[PDB]
C-alpha cells in the first residue's frame, strides 16, 4: 500500500503519554496542545520514507498515528493493509532466537533465512554453540544493543505487512554492522515494499525516497533529498559538512541535529 498524510494535526489526549513511556501528560491535554500539527505527506507503494528531527520532535508519534494509537484530530490519513512495526524498544520473548524472530508467525524456510541474512544475524548466531536455537531469556538481556534490535527487527521484517515502522533501528555503537542492515535488509530485501524508518544518519535520507524532517511537532521540511539540498541549505551544509557524521553515537547525532533545527527554524 501508499500512505497519505493531508494536513493532519493530532492532539495530546489522555493516556498517549502513558503508552509512549511503556515503550506532566495531563496538562498537555487540558491545555489542549498538538503533538504533531499540519503533517503532509504521500508516499508511494514501495518508497521508503526517512524520518528525522531534532530529539523529541515527535517522530515516534508520527508512528503511533499511523498505528491510530493516536487519533488525527484534524486532516486526512489514507493507508490499507498490515502494518509492522519495529519499537526503539527491542522486546524478547522466552524462546529461542528462532522463536522470537518467527513469533506469533508460520515458519517458512526460504523467507526465514532469507530474513535472518539481511538482517546480518548470521554473524550473531554462528558465535553460540546452538545457532539460532540458542534459548533467550525475557529482554534478552545479556545480548547486546545491536544484537537485540536486528532480532527485533528481523522478526518484524518477517512479519508480512503493505506497510513497515522501523523506529530508530540502527542506534548502536556496532556502527559499520548497522551500515550492512540498512544495505542488506532496508534498501535491498525491503526495496520494493512501503517503508517508514526513523533515523539520525544522513546516508539514510540520501538513499530514501521522500524525506520527512521534524521540530516541536512541527513539519522542517518534506520532499526529496536533492529539494533538501536546495531548500534547506543552511540544515544541508551544515550536515553534509562532516566527514563520517554516521559514525558518531546516537546521542552526538541527535544533538547536532537538534541544535542545527533550534538554529535554523
Ligand atoms: N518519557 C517521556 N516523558 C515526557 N514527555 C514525553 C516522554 N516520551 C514522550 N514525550 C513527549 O512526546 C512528544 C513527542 O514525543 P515522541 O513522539 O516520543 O518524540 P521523538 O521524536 O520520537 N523523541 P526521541 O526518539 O527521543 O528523539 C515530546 O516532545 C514529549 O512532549
Ligand atoms: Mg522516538
Amino acid at each position: 500500500t501508499g500512505i497519505i498524510m493531508e494536513n493532519v494535526t493530532a492532539f495530546w489526549e489522555e493516556g498517549f503519554g502513558e503508552l509512549l513511556e511503556k515503550v506532566s501528560f495531563s496538562h498537555l491535554c487540558l491545555v489542549g496542545n498538538p503533538v504533531l500539527k499540519n503533517i503532509n505527506l504521500n508516499i508511494e507503494k514501495g518508497e521508503m520514507l526517512a524520518i528525522t528531527g531534532s530529539t523529541g520532535s515527535g517522530k515516534t508519534s508520527l508512528l503511533m498515528l499511523i498505528l491510530g494509537e493516536l487519533e488525527a484530530s484534524e486532516g486526512i490519513i489514507k493507508h490499507s493493509g498490515r502494518v509492522s512495526f519495529c519499537s526503539q524498544f527491542s522486546w524478547i520473548m522466552p524462546g529461542t532466537i528462532k522463536e522470537n524472530i518467527i513469533f506469533g508467525v508460520s515458519y517458512d524456510e526460504y523467507r526465514y533465512k532469507s530474513v535472518v541474512k539481511a538482517c546480518q544475524l548470521q554473524q550473531d548466531i554462528t558465535k553460540f554453540a546452538e545457532q539460532d536455537n540458542t534459548v533467550l531469556g525475557e529482554g534478552g538481556v545479556t545480548l547486546s544493543g545491536g544484537q537485540r534490535a536486528r532480532i527485533s527487527l528481523a522478526r518484524a521484517v518477517y512479519k508480512d505487512a503493505d506497510l513497515y515502522l522501523l523506529d530508530s533501528p540502527f542506534g548502536y555503537l556496532d556502527v559499520f554492522t548497522e551500515e550492512q542492515v540498512f544495505e542488506s535488509c532496508v534498501c535491498k530485501l525491503m526495496a520494493n515494499k512501503t517503508r517508514i524508518l526513523v533515523t539520525s544518519k544522513m546516508e539514510h535520507l540520501r538513499k530514501a525516497d521522500k524525506i520527512l524532517i521534524l521540530h516541536q511537532g512541527s513539519s522542517y521540511f518534506y520532499g526529496t533529498f536533492s529539494e533538501l539540498q536546495s531548500l534547506r541549505p543552511d540544515f544541508s551544509s551544515k550536515l553534509m559538512g562532516y566527514d563520517t557524521f554516521d559514525q558518531f553515537t546516537e546521542e552526538r547525532r541527535s544533538s547536532i541535529l537538534t541544535e542545527t533545527l533550534r538554529r535554523f527554524s
